[PDB]
């Protein structure tokens, strides 16, 4: 269940828990991770040009910032056999944060 | 003005012409130019993960047969300002066999 949270606590988390494997400004570059420009309102797995796994492609999520919240809780359970290797954002207050952040600089 | 060809012929042609700059599968990398996986319906400057000029964006074409036509018949003509370095595709028959191909490979 997403809340607007804090921007700037949240670009602090992404900066340590995301920036290693994925960029956030429009034409920003693939690394380990897709770029995540405009990915609230894209089906998981349609960033062209990234190499996904299969598991991401067929779950076809539609991403909002509620799905996502339980997505970052634990990405292996929401996503069998996805490559990202992310143990979860466990605290609520953290996602809430991190997704208030996303949500800006993905726009 | 598009007319289906062959996209025999048309895949031959993309080897030859568009291959050094650009991949059409879905996942494939973007390279000088940015991956083409859905490319049709979508509009220009849109591929997630890659860097376009500010003119390729602007243009914000919704991309189709026909306007690819005449796109690729004389790429700076069509957007000024664009960084495609491709003289074009003067002959219509390679147009519509490109084309042919293009629809297949890049859905
Ligand atoms: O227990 C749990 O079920 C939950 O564990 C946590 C997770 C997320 C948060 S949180 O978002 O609220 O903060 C908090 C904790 C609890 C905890 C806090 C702190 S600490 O107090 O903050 O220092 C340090 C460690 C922690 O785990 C204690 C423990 O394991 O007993 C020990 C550690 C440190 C580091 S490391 O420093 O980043 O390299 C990395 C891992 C760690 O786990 C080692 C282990 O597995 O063996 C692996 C891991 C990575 C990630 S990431 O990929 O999402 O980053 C998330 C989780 C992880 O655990 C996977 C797993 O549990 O299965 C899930
Ligand atoms: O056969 C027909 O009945 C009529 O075919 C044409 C001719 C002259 C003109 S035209 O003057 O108005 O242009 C236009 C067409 C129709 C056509 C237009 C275009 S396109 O839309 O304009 O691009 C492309 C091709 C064309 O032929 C479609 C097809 O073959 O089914 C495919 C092509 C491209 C090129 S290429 O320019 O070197 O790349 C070369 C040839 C091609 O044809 C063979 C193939 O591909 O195997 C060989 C050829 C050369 C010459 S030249 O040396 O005397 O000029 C004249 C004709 C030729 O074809 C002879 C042959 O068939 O027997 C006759
Ligand atoms: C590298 C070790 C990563 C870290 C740290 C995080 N992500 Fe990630 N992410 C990574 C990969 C390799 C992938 C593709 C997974 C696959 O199975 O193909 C992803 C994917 C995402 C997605 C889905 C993107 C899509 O287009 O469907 C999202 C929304 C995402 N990652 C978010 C994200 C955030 C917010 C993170 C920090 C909290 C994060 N990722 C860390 C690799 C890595
Ligand atoms: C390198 C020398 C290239 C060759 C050869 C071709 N293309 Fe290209 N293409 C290239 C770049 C650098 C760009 C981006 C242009 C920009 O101004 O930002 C492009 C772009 C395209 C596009 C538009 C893509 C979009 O998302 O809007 C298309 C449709 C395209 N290119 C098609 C294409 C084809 C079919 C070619 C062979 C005939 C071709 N390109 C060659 C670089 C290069
Ligand atoms: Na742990």
């Amino acid at each position: 269940e997403f809340k607007a949270g804090s921007a700037k606590k949240g670009a602090t988390l992404f900066k340590t828990r995301c920036l290693q494997c994925h960029t956030v400004e429009k034409g920003g570059p693939h690394k380990v991770g897709p770029n995540l420009h405009g990915i609230f309102g894209r089906h998981s797995g349609q960033a062209e040009g990234y190499s996904y796994t299969d598991a991401n492609i067929k779950k076809n999520v539609l991403w909002d910032e509620n799905n996502m919240s339980e997505y970052l809780t634990n990405p292996k359970k929401y996503i069998p056999g996805t490559k990202m290797a992310f143990g979860g954002l466990k605290k609520e207050k953290d996602r809430n944060d991190l997704i208030t952040y996303l949500k800006k600089a993905t726009e």
